[PDB]
């Protein structure tokens, strides 16, 4: 997807794939041949999601990605 969504009990998160990529350039979420990253509450909450935001706008204040 260019955009993706993950609905979760702690609130739904939008994923951008293209929309992130326009700033990121793939090899920032990915490295060396991109493929299906193991999204879970081990990866996501490590550098996967909870790193590359504190030096950006939008999500940071815990209640960021997760809406409702
Ligand atoms: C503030 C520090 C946050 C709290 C509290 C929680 N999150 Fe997250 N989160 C993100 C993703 C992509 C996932 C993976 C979905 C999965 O588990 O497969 C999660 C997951 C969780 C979960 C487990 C699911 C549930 O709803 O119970 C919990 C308990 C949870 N998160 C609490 C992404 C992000 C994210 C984007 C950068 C941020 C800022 C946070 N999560 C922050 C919090
Ligand atoms: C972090 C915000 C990402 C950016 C930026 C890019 N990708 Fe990505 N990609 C990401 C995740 C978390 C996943 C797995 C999604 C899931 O929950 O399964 C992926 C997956 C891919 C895949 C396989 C699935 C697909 O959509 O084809 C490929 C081939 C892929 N990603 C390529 C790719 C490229 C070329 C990017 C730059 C334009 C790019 N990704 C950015 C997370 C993120
Ligand atoms: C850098 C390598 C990033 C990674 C890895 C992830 N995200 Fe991200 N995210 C990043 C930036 C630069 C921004 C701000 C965009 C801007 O225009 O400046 C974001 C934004 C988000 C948002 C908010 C989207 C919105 O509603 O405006 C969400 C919901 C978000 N990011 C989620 C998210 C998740 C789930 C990630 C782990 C798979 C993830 N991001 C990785 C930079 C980077």
């Amino acid at each position: 997807a260019d955009v993706v969504t993950y609905e979760n009990k702690k609130g739904n998160v939008t994923f951008d794939h293209k929309a992130h990529a326009e700033k990121l350039g793939c090899d920032a979420c990915h490295e060396g041949t991109p493929a299906k990253i193991a999204i879970d509450k081990k990866s996501a909450h490590k550098d996967a999601c909870k790193t590359c935001h504190k030096s950006n706008n939008g999500p940071t204040k815990c209640g960021g990605c997760h809406i409702k």
